[PDB]
């Protein structure tokens, strides 16, 4: 036995120590169980994008072809504590 | 007239360019209204905590007297998209 935590999100117990996967309101929040003898929950979204095997930040724009339209795409890196992004014609 | 955004948990109309803070689930994010043709908007989530005057990252500690109680505090950042933290007697 050690020292836990209990996510309600994800229904389960964590020892202190554990990292893992929070799916919450359709985003993954990366977490760890600190306990801080409380059982408290540390957690971080991702605020950057990942497409086509590049990593953004957020703001961060860049151009693509169409991967079956083949006319050229503008994007941009949104996040929305999703990792969301948008792309346009060129 | 501007292109704009439509934030639909504020309630307000933005234009292209606007920043502006976004109450949501008892966080704030920090949004931009990007456009790029379909009035989509880019927002950011904190992941620090704010105590004392000073700035720490998540899963940094610091240690403090309680401000009536006089008896020492050891603090660690958490986070959870709302700079919190939590404090406990040392």
């Amino acid at each position: 036995a050690e020292e836990t935590c209990f996510d309600k999100y994800t229904g389960n117990t964590y020892r202190v120590g554990d990292t893992y996967e929070r799916p919450k309101d359709s985003m993954i929040w990366d977490c760890t169980c600190i306990g801080a003898g409380r059982g408290r929950i540390s957690c971080t979204i991702a605020n950057r994008c990942h497409e086509g095997g590049q990593s953004y930040k957020i703001g961060d724009t860049w151009r693509r072809p169409h991967e079956t339209g083949g006319y050229m795409l503008e994007c941009v890196c949104l996040g929305n504590g999703k990792g969301e992004w948008t792309c346009k014609p060129i």
